């Protein structure tokens, strides 16, 4: 309902700036690493309110990371974020139980509200 965890794994300072500039400014918990690999160590420990997996970056990938949140506990809200590459998953994801497609670059202005959009579904 108010504030929450925000994990964004991507390889780009351009998307990391606007992102951290939105959360840190909105009081939302800002979190970043680089590739799904890093997020893994954090995933096994806890689960964010919403993450934007990336399937098109020099870091690692989005399948290896999504395979955890999907297997470990797919009940959590997840959003697919990437470019034309691997965009085919944008469809299958929906049938699998995806939330939406927030490709980058994007406007954090809309993301800030989209972050809670899913969290609400699991209102405590």
């Amino acid at each position: 309902m108010q504030r929450g965890i925000v994990w964004v794994v991507d390889d780009d300072s351009s998307i990391r700036w606007v992102l951290e500039r939105a959360l840190a400014g909105a009081g939302l918990t800002c979190t970043t690493f680089e590739n799904g690999n890093e997020v893994l160590a954090a995933l096994a420990s806890k689960t964010p309110d919403v993450l934007l997996s990336d399937i098109r970056m020099p870091g690692m990938d989005g399948l290896a990371l999504l395979k955890q949140i999907k297997q470990r506990h797919p009940m959590l809200p997840v959003i697919i974020m990437t470019a034309h590459s691997d965009l085919d998953a944008a469809v299958s994801a929906y049938q699998q139980g995806a939330f939406d497609y927030l490709p980058k670059p994007f406007d954090i202005d809309e993301a800030v509200a989209l972050v809670e959009r899913a969290i609400s579904h699991y209102q405590e």
